[PDB]
């Protein structure tokens, strides 16, 4: 967890990703590695 992501700019988000954020991967099990999509 965490290490498998945050490569470019993936931020860990609790549960579901925020509106302006896409779930490119998972930071953990529930925590997603939401990537900005601005």
């Amino acid at each position: 967890s965490f290490g498998l992501c945050r490569l470019r700019r993936g931020f860990c988000a609790r549960g579901r990703c925020r509106f302006p954020s896409i779930p490119i991967g998972r930071c953990s099990r529930f925590v997603q590695c939401c990537r900005r999509v601005w």
